[PDB]
């Protein structure tokens, strides 16, 4: 069988600072391997660095095949990873390097800077590529300057790379944005991806999926977004896009995602797309402050959302993938609370069959 539920990949040592771990991001290469990531959070020096672990079994089972450092900065390799495999070369890396993106960050969180690492050998070993963006200090307060959160996508002949941006710290107190580049080394003049006139609203975490209509959906946490629930003055429900170009969700209607029953997603999103379904697929979003995935099979329609439960818990920025070989399979990955996680965050994953969830 292909399917398991809460299969733990790695337990932090006791004395790792806390949350320990947080961050889990999973990725399929092109031979069925798969690889996973996550924020480490280790006592320095030695600098902190990004675990890779590598599975053969479709997730049964794992180990550690190498680590991600920062050999740049003298800094570390901080803040969310993430992974992807170019599926066509981009310069001097062809179709199959593996792409690690994240953020390097030193110890007293003072700066922040993108960075994209690339293994040219399926995981066992990191060049330093380039750096994308530099930020100031890494905390997530209106009128700091940082960048978080890459998210990988090829467009084209473009790779775009979209993250969080604070540096507009005057008009927004967090913004969404991107870069392209065509070598990995060169990156394009920022491009704005959404923003929201009120000050204090933080649009942030960002990721991306194409659908079979050659539309792509486009998913963040809109902080500061309208209809906060009883008791809370601000929320970071989750909102998307839809877009034939990728570059130009900025002009793009906003929507709320809002199952059938009424329930309302909030927080640190995740969305992937599977064939799986029907001629339309099927959308697959998570969101890191409830268990259930959200589903949509009609192109991103707002009144089409279901919302269904799985074995996996709640995590922040839990992740997703699909795979290839079977688009009924997927994978939910994560790594526990936001700090205080009182020592017990742990990485782990499930693997489930939609066919069977979506009951
Ligand atoms: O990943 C570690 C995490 O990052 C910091 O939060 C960043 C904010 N997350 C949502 C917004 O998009 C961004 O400003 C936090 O301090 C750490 O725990
Ligand atoms: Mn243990
Ligand atoms: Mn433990
Ligand atoms: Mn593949
Ligand atoms: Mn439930
Ligand atoms: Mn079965």
């Amino acid at each position: 069988g292909k399917t398991f539920s809460n299969v733990e990949i790695f337990d932090p040592p006791t004395n790792y600072r806390d949350p320990q771990v947080l961050y889990a991001r999973p990725l399929e290469l092109s031979d069925g391997t798969l690889l996973g990531t996550w924020e480490n959070y280790s006592p320095e020096p030695p600098n902190v660095w990004f675990p890779i672990v590598k599975s053969k079994d479709g997730g049964k089972t794992w180990k550690e095949i190498s680590k991600v450092k920062d050999t740049q900065n003298n800094w570390g390799l901080r803040y969310q990873p993430q992974l992807y495999e170019l599926p066509r070369a981009f310069g001097k890396y062809p179709k199959g390097t593996v792409l690690c993106s994240g953020s390097s960050i030193p110890s007293d969180l003072s700066e922040t800077l993108i960075e994209v690492y690339a293994s040219r050998d399926k995981g066992y070993t990191w060049e330093f590529v380039s750096h994308v963006a530099l930020g100031g200090e890494a905390l997530p307060n209106p009128g700091l300057t940082p960048v978080w959160e890459p998210f990988l996508m090829t467009y084209k002949e473009k790779l775009i790379l979209y993250y969080s941006d604070q540096r507009d710290n005057a008009t927004h107190s967090q913004k969404l944005v991107h870069q392209t580049t065509t070598d990995l080394k060169k990156w394009s003049k920022v491009v704005d991806d959404t923003k929201y006139a009120n000050y204090y609203a933080r649009p942030g975490m960002p990721t991306v999926a194409k659908l079979p209509n050659n539309e792509y959906i486009y998913v963040y946490e809109y902080g500061g977004g309208p209809n906060p629930p009883a008791g809370s003055d601000y929320w970071f429900p989750v909102y998307y896009r839809l877009s034939k170009d990728p570059q130009k969700f900025l002009n793009k209607a906003h929507h709320q995602i809002v199952s059938n029953d009424g329930t309302t997603p909030a927080g640190s999103p995740y969305v992937v797309w599977t064939p799986y379904g029907g001629k339309n697929g099927t959308i697959v979003v998570s969101c890191g402050t409830r268990s259930e995935i959200f589903t949509n099979q009609a192109l991103g329609d707002a009144s089409a959302w279901k919302k269904w439960d799985v074995p996996q818990p709640t995590a922040y920025t839990r992740s997703l993938l699909t795979f290839q070989k079977d688009p009924d399979l997927l994978m939910i990955m994560g790594a526990g609370i936001l700090p205080p996680a009182g020592g017990k965050n742990t990485v782990s994953a499930s693997v489930v069959r939609l066919s069977e969830v979506m009951k």
